[PDB]
C-alpha cells in the first residue's frame, strides 16, 4: 500500500466496484471543485438536454467568478455558448462561470436565484439516488459551505456514474479544448484555448479523467480514472497538499490498484 497525502482517499475497479485501497474513504471533507463532476452529472441527465442549445453568458456569470476568486473559463459576457461548449468550460478549466450558465440553464425557477437553488436541488437528488449517506451540496461548482461536502469513497461513486455518460467521458479525457463562440453582433469568435486541469491526462499513461478540485477548505483534490491491461481504476483523493502532490497520490493509488 502507497503513502499519500491526501487525508482522504479511495479508489475501486470502475468495472466491478471492488475496492483497491482506502484512506478515510468516508470521512466527510470539502469537495472544492470536484462538486463540478455532479454539475456535468445532473445536466447530462436532464431529460430536456439539448447539447446544441446557446446559452447568453450573463454579467451575473462574469461579476460571480470576480467575487469569489473563482476558477474560470473566461466566457464572454454577451457570447452565446452551446451547452456543450460550457461542459468543456465546466471540465477542463475548472469554469466555475461554465458551472454558473449550467446551473442557470438546467435549474427550474423564474429568476437566476430560484433556477440555481432548483439545480442544487437536482445535485443532492441525484446523491440520493445514487444511495450515497455522506454528501451534500450548497453549490454548483463547490464554492465554500460547511453544508457542502462528500467522501472519497461517495465522489468516486459519482464519478463512476458519470463516466456512464458517454459525452462525459469524452469531455473529461480531452486534453485541450477551444471554443468557437457566437459574440453579440454575431460574429464567430475563437476563445483562448482551454486545459484540462488534470495533469494526468499527459503524465499518467491511460489516464482517462476525471476532475481536479481545490478550496482553501478543500486544499488539492482529484477525482481519477485510467484503464491499464482493460481495467479501468477509478478513485479519489481528498485534501492533498499540492497539486504536484495530488497528482502523484493519484498516480501511486493507481498503479498499486493496478499491481493488486
Amino acid at each position: 500500500k502507497p503513502t499519500i497525502a491526501a487525508v482522504g482517499g479511495y479508489a475501486m475497479n470502475n468495472g466491478t466496484g471492488t475496492t483497491l485501497y482506502t484512506k478515510a474513504a468516508d470521512t466527510r471533507r470539502s469537495t472544492g471543485s470536484t462538486t463540478k463532476i455532479m454539475t456535468a452529472k445532473v445536466v447530462l441527465a436532464q431529460s430536456n438536454l439539448n447539447l446544441d442549445a446557446k446559452v447568453t453568458i450573463q454579467k451575473a456569470y462574469s461579476d460571480y467568478v470576480v467575487a469569489n476568486n473563482a476558477s474560470q473559463a473566461h466566457l464572454i459576457v454577451g457570447d452565446k455558448v452551446t451547452v456543450r461548449q460550457l461542459l468543456y468550460g465546466l471540465m477542463l478549466p475548472a469554469g466555475c462561470d461554465a458551472a454558473y450558465a449550467l446551473a442557470d440553464k438546467y435549474g427550474s425557477g423564474s429568476t437566476r436565484a430560484a433556477r440555481v437553488k432548483s439545480f442544487i436541488g437536482k445535485m443532492n437528488t441525484a446523491a440520493t439516488n445514487l444511495g450515497l449517506h455522506n454528501t451534500h451540496f450548497d453549490s454548483f461548482d463547490g464554492i465554500g459551505n460547511g453544508a457542502n461536502y462528500s467522501t472519497p469513497r461517495d465522489l468516486t461513486k459519482i464519478a463512476s456514474s458519470a463516466m456512464k455518460n458517454s459525452t462525459f467521458r469524452t469531455v473529461v479525457k480531452t486534453k485541450a479544448y477551444t471554443a468557437k463562440t457566437v459574440t453579440k453582433t454575431g460574429s464567430i469568435r475563437t476563445m483562448d484555448t482551454w486545459k484540462n486541469t488534470n495533469g494526468l491526462l499527459s503524465s499518467y499513461s491511460g489516464a482517462i479523467g476525471v476532475k481536479t478540485g481545490s478550496g482553501p477548505e478543500a486544499k488539492y483534490c482529484l477525482v481519477f480514472a485510467a484503464t491499464r491491461g482493460g481495467k479501468t481504476v477509478i478513485g479519489t483523493v481528498l485534501a492533498s497538499t499540492s497539486i504536484p502532490a495530488r497528482e502523484s497520490d493519484a498516480t501511486k493509488i493507481m498503479n498499486y490498484g493496478f499491481a493488486l
